[PDB]
């Protein structure tokens, strides 16, 4: 899992922990956990509770790598999500919404469009802040969409 880390990357992190690792040592505590993060570049706030009393190297390394392949895909749906905002204002109507996910990709059917849309903050005229979308699920574009709705849609009925 480190595997998916440069090896400037495990030094970078390596000094950054070690920095932390006043002792018991080989472990940084929970609380420096945050500071670690941003001595980096990273300013997580509550992504960081959720995060995980102390961690070791190899589980850091872990939860590192894992943020890296956590932000890469957002980017990858927000990607998809502004190759169909036509003129960019960071907006898709409700309309433009059903429209592709039923015509393109592993076409939805929508019954499971209707809800792809309910749960995304009320309808600013029609119009949805995919971004506020983006934040809720955490051509080929569709199927990087529709492929993680289902992935949330997933995650929410996990529960029962």
């Amino acid at each position: 899992m480190a595997d998916q880390l440069t090896e400037e990357q495990i030094a970078e992190f390596k000094e950054a922990f070690s920095l932390f690792d006043k002792d018991g040592d080989g472990t940084i505590t929970t609380k420096e956990l945050g500071t670690v993060m941003r001595s980096l570049g990273q300013n997580p706030t509550e992504a960081e509770l959720q995060d995980m009393g102390t961690i070791d190297f190899p589980e850091f390394l872990t939860m590192m790598a894992r943020k890296m392949k956590d932000t890469d895909s957002e980017e990858e749906i927000r990607e998809a999500f502004r190759v169909f905002d036509k003129d960019g204002n960071g907006y898709i109507s409700a309309a433009e919404l059903r429209h592709v996910m039923t015509n393109l990709g592993e076409k939805l059917t929508d019954e499971e469009v209707d809800e792809m849309i309910r749960e995304a903050d009320i309808d600013g005229d029609g119009q949805v802040n995919y971004e506020e979308f983006v934040q809720m699920m955490t051509n080929a574009a569709a199927a990087k969409i529709q492929a993680s709705f289902r992935g949330h849609m997933a995650r929410k009925k996990i529960k029962s």
